[PDB]
This record gives structure tokens, C-alpha cells and sequence, in this order.
């Protein structure tokens, strides 16, 4: 289960670089130089890194400081062969964004958020990114009167439409990926799930430029089934990027390493990504727990990739097992994939087998055989066949 | 706070008619004749009722039995002046639907579910319904291998497209409203939230024929903000119907009377419906607790309407209060409603006030004044001004 | 991973006998004769069964009917070698218990609940049960005024004290195990967690007669860590029985087969039970999904036991691995098990190494090495070492 | 609804002093001098303040710095008439406590945590505190192997027993209050609920010295009913202190002002505290949202007290209303408060009215009338009678 760059594993600078500050806690680790993170991730077999603007260039940097930060980062990428497939904007840390970036009540803040984003889109393209993520973590409210959501969605659409006009104006090939989250740091965040983000994208002027960046733990913060949401995003043609981590159900955003949290959901996720032929980065947005020193940071990052590769092997073995293939037919997964009425509406209306002569009791008596199928899946996951 | 039919309050037959069977419990009330429910609801000031096919006509009825059930119901509606604005299909109780109706793995069950629906669309139109709800409560899974969600969504789209072809073929004006729910009775249900349903509708052949029927408690079963989801549905033009009830957060579907559960969410919901000018039925999908006798059933139904009317008065008083109007300006709700960049992309890029000369610290220091605004809202809700 | 009776696996009659009725659904399976369940469970390698009074003898049975039901059951136990280690009372299905059994507001119902329990304690002892479970699933409320919880706890203590007086009066060796659950079917249930039940037991007249019967899914319905709660029950000496199943987080009570739901929690549970030398029944309180026919019922029951045995092997291998033993020392699990201050309070107060000369920064810099330890645990669970 | 010091409202220095740092965000407010907080809270009508050691004296202060911080604070208390009824230790912010204080795996950290606590107990007594709170926010784990919970509970008991020996040795009257929380900042926290803490206290050497400090939002983070948990703590005689705030269900710890979050739960809480004659501080452990400037901080603090006083008036009016008193009798709340079997076990066994001649159907048919009672409660809360 040794990863290599060909596995397309990527990490945010802010993941392994997390210093361990939490609601209640000061830093437990010193800051990491992005150059060191690139070198250490490459040695573990990562393919690339990703960044927020303010992870790569300290907020408030001069043009000479900005050029030197980017030069040193480019040298680390060149020294390692690491790529930068995705970048994003920090529209959440600075107190100016306390009520939002693109949906701040203050119009001057909304305009600044757009200019900050556009500046970093240019840098992302220079570093070779194909995807630009937007996580509107400050978009939302703690109280009902504070935010008129229809007005906020109008502002959010304006912002994304302006960004689409910008990349079209520059001839850039980059596409956007909107990252849902239901809550935290706002009491409720706008576009709280994959579904809400998919729905929103359909109302943008150029919907083809936008997809989703779903994160395992975010959908699980609403108690939702992450593989099901990924399936809907794939069905819509909108899975442009993905964030992999672990979460234990409905609680604060834990950002555990991938494979931790809901292990069986991780198995079904990998099964789906691999079955569907998802071709994008396998990006980890996780935080090594603050209990860890730097050795533990690199162990946690290595574990992300290891767990993906174990689950990939087990899912592939499940799907290739003739006994599983027989169980899938016994459970009518083949019939689920066949059109209900390719004969057409009139033929269905005229088919007595579909109503007048349908033996509902005989159909009801047919077991689905799902428990045997699921225990084959469990046996494959655990290596107990 | 006395309701009259002009308030457009509606109830499902299955609400006040719930006999009190639960996971763990036998019935605590005798069955109600739909005629008696129509009479009792009319006396409380309801505007109308709604039905599943199998609430009005027992499953398996002969044509003569069906005609007599409908005749008696029509007489009760005529005697009271009650309307039938919405109807729906039961695709969940009979064991044949144990793996779904429109997304059952068994193709013969999917065809039967469509024929059962189409038969009841014809009856709904005869009784004057404008909306046909679909709650796919059996669509989903308890295990990962049992249901390929992309295939299931293909089947769900086929089904809704065939229903749209049917009502277009008959020249009916009825529209569809898809009701999301995240789980229960399936471990995970497909289209689990308002957002997922809105997203799905955009991929139907005739999206204009379909909207959502969100239910208070269903979105709250995922920990989501129900008023925010309603705002997104209104923003999309898709709030075709609504189900009102109460829920205490993330747990089984409680179906408490409206106003119970999350009271402040109920206040902000009513504020939004009324502000937006929502014109559809205020439908209650609730269950009088099984602790209650029939007197308690009618008290619980009356309480649904009373609570709506109290909250309507308090929300209107909040929005009309000059002190609240001043607080809304202090919190920049006026500025949230103004375009970010009607001057256009190039003007924004050339505006030094938006980046080079934006004083981020001065903007960050400006408080939002949201707590004062929210305490005015609390004082209005409680009648403590 | 083949179970035998020596593994002490037990099942409730109501588990494999569940006919599949849910909030929203009619039965999908015919009723099972308890004799057939005993025979089929024995063939799978179960050690025994458990029962509610009303699972073994239909409610309202005559004395001659009761004797014949018990005779046939005793013959099945004799034919198979199956045991009956635990029994319980149904104080939840009949509508008389709609507001509770022992804490019903109606005093005549509370007295009846006690007489119903006492009658079944006598039968449990005749069939050889060592444990008598009490799940107060109707004890609680949907509204705040309905139930004064201090008064209800006074009634609950009276009831348990009377039951303790009864078994002491008869010279029975049976002990009680209180089963917590946070909600469902009541909006909130009294004694909602392991902790609340443990706390309550300490206020009973004869606390030694009472322990807990925790259920995996019940603690997970409150988002709690089931292994941690089991550890507290073991620390208190009160783990008298356990109910094993699966649950996906905070939602309705799913009662999935054991190993389903939170797989890693199942691993840590088995690790703890086995490490601690828990000697009681490994009882499954689960429901084969209603999608299944009888073949699927027996497959789901077999899977409960298989999954326990797989996890037992992997947990034992984890704890016996020298590399894990080294990682445990690196993470200071040895030091967690050593007294903080066996030198005594005065010695601690006089120890400059504990305050004046404690190098907080050196201590803070020491990583815990928990991620490496947890990835060893993951590798052992998955058979990926 | 104007508070005065006679209402016993208290606030932590860290509440109104919260600078607004969150997972994802830098400070939005400057630090407050404790002297200014004491003055501003007094002007709002607060009775007193509370502190962690490190809120009053910066961590690492010299003895001369410590004396000056305490002198200035004492002068502010003297200038205002404010009291200090409770104090606590910060065993969570400094990185040394990353794996716990009293249950850290490192024994030297456990000894330091005890010395840090003991030093602040002495200061708390000097400032007149009656209660010493312990919130073990770092006690717990993110992974299963990291923490053996039985060993951790042994360490936690040693720590609390040593603290009890210390205050007994000094002749102090102060008592301890253990504050449960289910998670955050640890993935799971030990003693996660009121029940678990109550259970633990019964195993301490001197249980009379220890009670609970429950917090509204903490129990609601597990989806539990906070008034029910308070009722159990009152039933046990262990409600030594309480933390009041608001929370929207199962998510990160929001610390909203009291009355926000679950409004009806706030009503039933106040009803219970007032009915029971709870005599301790009404302490607010809340965070003014980071959206707010200092004017908003003081508005949010004022709102805490206002909301308590509104709910106190409405709860008192509910209980005093003759129509409510009649509804309570109709719902048999009087009968809930009467012993089940003061006639004794033998009399119950010999009472045919309790079994052989109990008419279960007549009892089952009697409605509980809980919905009418709850709508009277709603009408009282909303001022809609
Ligand atoms: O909850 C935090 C989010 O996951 C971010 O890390 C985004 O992925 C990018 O800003
Ligand atoms: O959870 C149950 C659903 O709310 C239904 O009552 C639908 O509204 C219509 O089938
Ligand atoms: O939630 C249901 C409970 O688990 C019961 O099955 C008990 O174990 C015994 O009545
Ligand atoms: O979740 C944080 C806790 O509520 C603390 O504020 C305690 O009350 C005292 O340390
Ligand atoms: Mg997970
Ligand atoms: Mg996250
Ligand atoms: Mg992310
Ligand atoms: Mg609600
Ligand atoms: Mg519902
Ligand atoms: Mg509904
Ligand atoms: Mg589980
Ligand atoms: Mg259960
Ligand atoms: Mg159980
Ligand atoms: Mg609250
Ligand atoms: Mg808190
Ligand atoms: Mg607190």
C-alpha cells in the first residue's frame, strides 16, 4: 500500500501545516515553511499540494515579499516534481470577513472579497491549477434577522458570475468548485450540502464553469450519506474536486485523517470513485490532531494515503468476486440499471402486467438478499473471505 | 387568533387520522372516517384536506367500493365548503414497496408504482387538486451495495419524466412537488434535503412542472435551518407547497404540531413565508401524539393554526416596528440587498477603493449590531416590547 | 469465524422474529413460532435466546394457553441445548402503557406494570435466567408539562425498589439490568444514557441488585462513544448484560446487525469486552431489515456472530503485537495506568518538580504518538499489517 | 424585565471578554481588562463574576504581577459591590494540557494540573467563592487506543479525591462542581453528560463535596433534554451551579446568549429552577458572537438576563393559572406525584385491581390531555392567553 505520485494524492498546505489552535487551545506545533511541507509530502509519495492565498503569502505582504515566497515555493515544486492542481482564497480568517466575503452585509467587504479572489486566481493559473475552490465558511448567520437568504443568494450569484466573467475574459481554463458545509464557523452556512450547491450552480450564468468540492466530514456533519451525495454530484457531471478526511457524525468539524471516522463510508466512497473512473485529485483536507508532534503529522498524512489504497484494493476485490457478482444479481442491482419503461408511456398505461394483473403479494414476498450482499462486502473490507 | 378558511390552512387525512401505531406500539385510537375528519377540521376553521390514495380508498378496493368512498368524501366537502388542494400516492406502506416505488430494484415494482400514481393523479384532478406531492420514503438503502445511486437517480428521473408526459398528455394544470427527507424509514433516503431535490429537478425534461414540498421536521432531521432552505426554494421559484410541523432536532421524525419543536425557527419561517407573499396552502403534516384521545387530536390540530397566527402577528409587528427598521439599517440589511458590482467587472478591477485603498481594519472594526437586532426579534416574539 | 455455543451469543425472540412493521410500513414477514427460532438459532451456533413476556405468551392468554406456550418452548430448548440467560417485560406495546409503565401518570397503570413484571420474573427464574432487563421505552414525554421528572424518578425508584424487595423475598438470584435509551418512542426517555442509569442505581435501596444493559445503537443515538460508556459501566462494576447491534449516528433506532453501523466502534467495543474479561452473554438486539425474507433473517443473525468473531481476532492480534506494545509505551498508556500521587497530598504539595520546577514547554513539546498507534490499529482491523 | 443584583446573575470574565477567535478566525475584539468587565456588568445589573485562574492572572505571571492583578480586581469588586461566587482552573488552553490535565497520559502533567488547581482554590476562597468548577475539556480522545477509559477514570477519581482532601485539610467550605460536555475540543470527552458525572461522583471518597455544573448547550450537543437532566441533578441533590446559554442542537458548542437556541427548553428550564427553589447563581457561560463590537457584547449580556426574567414571569403565570392547574389535574400530574404502592409489596401482590381485575382497555382509552396542557404553556410563553 505504498503511494506514488501516479495515485494523484494531494494535500493542502494548511493540513500538515496546522499548528493546532482550536476553540480552547493554543498552538502545539511551530509553523511549517511551505518548502519543507512540499519536500516532506513528496517523500511520502504525494503528487501535489494546494493552497489558500494566505497560506503561501502572509496576509499584507509587499510585492517583493510576495515574489520571494512564490519563488521559493516554485523551487520546491521543481526540486520534487510536485504539482499544484487546486488553489483557493482565504475569505474567513481575517476579521473583515466576520459576516462573510461574497455575502457580507457590507458591500465594500463583498467587493474586496472579489478582488482578493481574482488576484489569487491569477496566481493559481501561473502555478498550473485546474480547479479553484470556494468555501464560503463565513457566509451565513447565527440569528434570523441578520441575513436575508434570498438577498444573500443574489449576492453569491453575482460574485460567482463575476468570477466566471473574469476567467472567460482572460482565456483561463480553470474551473470553480464550490465547497458546501452545513455549519461552523457560522451557526448555519449558506449552501449547506452538496445538493444546495448543485442547485445553486444551475442558476449561474455559465453553469458549465462550476462544480462541487464535497468534503467527507462536511456532509457527515449533517448526518448525510457522503457516498450518496457524491453519486448525485457524479450523476450531475459536477464532481470537479473532492476533499477526503474523517468525521465521527454530527459534531464539530474534526478533520481526522481519511479512513478514520466512518470506515465503512470510506470503503463505499472509494468503491464509487473507482467504479465511476473519477479522474481528479484525491485531496486530503485534514488536520493531524494537536496531540501530535511533527513525526505524528507525517504519520497521519501517510495514513490518509495508505487507507485510500487499502480500501481501493478491497473494493476492487469485492466487485470482481464472482460470488459478489452473483449476489448483486440476486439483489436485482442489474434490474435497477435497466430502464423502467423504454416501451413508453402509452405502452406502460396499456400493460396489464403493471397494474390489473400485477401480483403484488408475490412481488412483496421476494426477499432482496441485501444482508448476504452486505456481509460479503464486510468480509471483503476486513480481509475475512 | 381564530382561523378561518381564508387563512388557507390544510391538513392531511392521515394527520388527525393517525391511529398512533409506532415502532414499538399498537394503535391508541380507532380509525376515523374521512367524512368525520372533514367535518371536524371545517369546524376548527380549516380551508381543506389532502390525501394519499390509500387514505381515501382502502388498498385493494373494488370499483363500486371506490366510487362510494369518493361519493361520501365529495358530499362532506360539499357540506363544509372544504377544498382538496393537494394529493399524493402511498408508495411506502405496502410490503411490495419495501425497496422503493420509483427506484425499487425490481423493475415490475417500478412500473406498478407509476401506474398507482397515475391512477391517483386522475382522482386528484377530479377533486380539484393543484399540487401532486411525491414523498419517496422507501427510495434509499440500509447498506452500500444494495442501491447504486446513479442508477437509482436515472430511474427516478424516468419516473418523474413519465409523470410529466402524462399530465401534459391529459392537459392537466396540476404540478408536482417532491418532498425531501434525509432518513426514516430507509437508513438513508434519496434526495435527502431541499437542495438535493432542487438540484434533481433541474435535470428533468420539463423542470417547470416540478417544485419542492419541504417539511419543517425533515430538514431539521439533518440539523439544517428550515427557513434558510425555504429561502433557497423561494429564490429558485420552486416552493410549490409546504408541510408544517415541529421537530426537536436530530432524531426520529416526530411530526409534532406546528409551533412545537423549534419555536424560533417557526417564527422565522412564518416571517419569511409572509414577507415573500407565499400564496400556497399552509399544510400541516403532523401527528397528534398517541397519548391523546380524539379531543386531544382536535386540540392539537387547532394548536397548529393558532401558533401560525400568533407567529404571523409577531413577525409582522417586528418588521413594522420603526426601531426594528432602524436596527436593520444599523446591521446593513439594506446594503445586503444592493448589487455588489452593478458598475461591472472592469470597473470593480479598476476601483482602488476595493483593494489597494480598502481599509480592512476600519471595516473589520465595524460591529454588525446583530445581537441588538435579535433581542428586538425575541422581544417581539414573546410580547415583551 | 464459526460460532459455537461456547461463544455465549444470544438473541431476542423479537429480533429474528421481527415481522418488519415500521412507522410507515406493514409487515414484510410472517410471524415466527418461537420453537422455530430456537431451532434455527441453535443451528447457526447461538448459545441462547431471550424474551419479553408477550413474545413467548400472547398478551391476554388463558392459563392453559400459557402452559402450552411455555411447554413447547421448553421442549425446543431441551431439543437444542439452548439457554435462556435473560428475560424482560413488554411495558411499551399495549396502548395502556402510552404514558409509561412504572412512571405512567396514572397510578393504576403503574401498579399493573409492576404486577406484569413480577409475573414474568417468576417465569424468567423458572427458565433459568440470571438477568432481568428493564427498558422503560415509554417513560418520558413529548412536552414539558406532561411529566415532572423529579416525581417520575421517585416513581421509578419505588418500582425498582419493590422489584428488589420481591426477588429478595423469593430468594431468587436474578439481578436487574436497566437499559438506557435517549428517545424513541417518547420524545425524550428518562434515564437516557448509561451515565443517567448508573447515577439512578446508586439511589436505589439495594444498589447491588441493579446494573445496566447498554445497547450500542442507543448510546450512538445521542452521538456518544459506546466503548467509553461501557468502560464507565465496567469501572462501576455494573455491566450486567449488553445489547449488540449497529447504528449510523444520530437518527431513529436502526437496530442493524452487529458490525454494521460504526465498524471502528465495534472493534474498540470488542477489544474492551475481551480485555476486561466480560463474562456475560453477547446478546444481539437487532432487526433484520424488512427488505429481507427468512433466508436473509438467518444470514443477518449469522453475520452478527461472524463480525464479533472477526473483531475479536483482530483486537487480540493488535494487543499481542510487539510493535503495538512498543507504540502503547511510546504514547504513555503505561503511565496513564500508574497512580498520579501515591506519595500523598503533602508530598505532591512539597514536590517542586510538580510546579515551581516543572518545565511546561518541554512537556508540551512531547508528541503523544497517537496517530501511529491508531494506524497500527487500523492496519490490524483491516488485515493490512 | 430589569435585572438587579438580587436576581443573582453572574458572568465569566471569559464570556464578555471573548475576543472572537474561532477554528477559522482571528480576534475581532481587543482584550478587556477584568476591571472594565466588572464595571460594565455591574452597570447592567449583574450580581457577580467568575474566573479561570488564567483569565485573572496571565499565565506565567511573577508574584508581584499576580498581586497587582488581584489588587486591581478586588478594587473593582469593592467599587461595584460585585461578588465572585465561583472560580475554576484553565486546564485546557496551554499546549501542555493537549492530552488532558487530571487524565493526561503523562504523569508529570497530571501532577502539575493538580498543583495549578490547588493554587487557584486558595485564591478562589480568598475572593469569597462557594463553588469551584472543573471542566475537563481535554480529558478524552480522538482515537480508541490513545486512552484506556477505566485507567483514566481511576486517575480522575484520584485527582478529585486529592482536591477533596486538600479543601478538608484547610477547613474551606468550598464545594466542587463537575461540568460535563460530550465532545469539543476532544473527539469524545470523559464524563460526557450530567448522568455520567453524577455516576462518577458517587464513587469519590467524599461524595458530599461534589456536584454538577451542567451547561444548557453541552447537554444539547448530545441531543438530550436539558430540563430533564437538571431534574435528575436536583433529584440527586447535586445541582451546585449551572451554566446558562443557548445552542441549536447537535453541532459545535455555540455558546449563544441565554434564550437563544432552544427557546422552549429555556422556558421549561426556568420553570424548573424556580419551582424547585434553586438558590445558586444564575451564571451565563456564553460568547457574544464575533460579529459584534463592544456595544454588542453588552447588549448580548443584557439579553441573557432579560430573557431569564421574561421566562420567569411566563412560567410563574403558567403555574398560577387556574385553567393550567385544572389541565394539570386532567393530565394526572397530581397522580404522578403520589406513591405507587405505599400499601407495600404484599398488598400490591394481593390487589386484584392491579392485575386480575384491571380493565386495561378502559385505562388505555383515557386520553392524557397533554396537547391542551402544552398549548396553554405555549400561550403563556408567547403572551397569547
Ligand atoms: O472547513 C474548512 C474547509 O474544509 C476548508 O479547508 C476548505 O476546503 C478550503 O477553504
Ligand atoms: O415522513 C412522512 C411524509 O411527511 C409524508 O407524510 C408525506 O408528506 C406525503 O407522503
Ligand atoms: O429500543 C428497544 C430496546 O432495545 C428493547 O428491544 C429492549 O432491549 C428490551 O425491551
Ligand atoms: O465549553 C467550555 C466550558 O463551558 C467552560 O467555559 C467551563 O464552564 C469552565 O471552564
Ligand atoms: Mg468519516
Ligand atoms: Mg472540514
Ligand atoms: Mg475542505
Ligand atoms: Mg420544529
Ligand atoms: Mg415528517
Ligand atoms: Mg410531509
Ligand atoms: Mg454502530
Ligand atoms: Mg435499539
Ligand atoms: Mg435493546
Ligand atoms: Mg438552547
Ligand atoms: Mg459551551
Ligand atoms: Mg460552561
Amino acid at each position: 500500500y505504498q503511494p506514488t505520485p501516479e495515485d494523484r494524492f494531494t494535500f493542502g498546505l494548511w493540513t500538515v501545516g496546522w499548528q493546532g489552535r482550536d476553540p480552547f487551545g493554543d498552538a502545539t506545533r511551530r509553523a511549517l515553511d511551505p518548502v519543507e511541507s512540499v519536500r516532506r509530502l513528496a517523500e511520502l509519495g504525494a503528487h501535489g499540494v494546494t493552497f489558500h492565498d494566505d497560506d503561501l503569502i502572509p496576509f499584507g505582504s509587499s510585492d517583493s515579499e510576495r515574489e520571494e515566497h512564490v519563488k521559493r515555493f516554485r523551487q520546491a515544486l521543481d526540486d520534487t516534481g510536485m504539482k499544484v492542481p487546486m488553489a483557493t482564497t482565504n475569505l474567513f480568517t481575517h476579521p473583515v470577513f466576520k459576516d462573510g466575503g461574497f455575502t457580507a452585509n457590507d458591500r465594500d467587504v463583498r467587493r474586496y472579497a472579489l478582488r482578493k479572489t481574482i488576484r489569487n486566481i491569477d496566481l493559481a493559473v501561473e502555478l498550473g491549477a485546474e480547479t479553484y475552490v470556494a468555501w464560503g465558511g463565513r457566509e451565513g448567520a447565527e440569528s434570523g434577522g441578520a441575513k436575508d437568504v434570498r438577498d444573500a443568494l443574489d449576492r453569491m450569484k453575482e460574485a460567482f458570475d463575476l468570477l466566471g466573467e473574469y476567467v472567460t475574459s482572460q482565456g483561463y481554463d480553470i474551473r470553480f468548485a464550490i465547497e458546501p458545509k452545513p455549519n461552523e464557523p457560522r451557526g448555519d452556512i449558506l449552501l449547506p450540502t452538496v445538493g444546495h450547491a448543485l442547485a445553486f450552480i444551475e442558476r449561474l450564468e455559465r453553469p458549465e464553469l462550476y462544480g462541487v468540492n464535497p468534503e467527507v466530514g462536511h456532509e457527515q456533519m449533517a448526518g448525510l450519506n457522503f457516498p450518496h451525495g457524491i453519486a448525485q454530484a457524479l450523476w450531475a457531471g459536477k464532481l470537479f474536486h473532492i476533499d477526503l478526511n474523517g468525521q465521527n457524525g454530527i459534531k464539530y468539524d474534526q478533520d481526522l485523517r481519511f479512513g478514520a471516522g466512518d470506515l465503512r463510508a470510506a470503503f463505499w466512497l472509494v468503491d464509487l470513485l473507482e467504479s465511476a473512473g473519477y479522474s481528479g485529485p484525491r485531496h486530503f483536507d485534514f488536520k493531524p490532531p494537536r496531540t501530535e508532534d511533527f513525526d505524528g503529522v507525517w504519520a497521519s498524512a501517510a495514513g490518509c494515503m495508505r487507507n485510500y489504497l487499502i480500501l481501493k484494493e478491497r473494493a476492487a476485490a469485492f466487485r470482481a468476486d464472482p460470488e459478489v457478482q452473483e449476489a448483486l444479481r440476486a439483489s436485482r442491482l442489474d434490474e435497477l440499471a435497466r430502464p423502467t419503461a423504454a416501451d413508453g408511456l402509452q405502452a406502460l398505461l396499456d400493460d396489464r402486467s403493471a397494474f390489473e394483473e400485477f401480483d403484488v403479494d408475490a412481488a412483496a414476498a421476494r426477499g432482496m438478499a441485501f444482508e448476504r450482499l452486505d456481509q460479503l462486502a464486510m468480509d471483503h473490507l476486513l480481509g475475512a473471505r
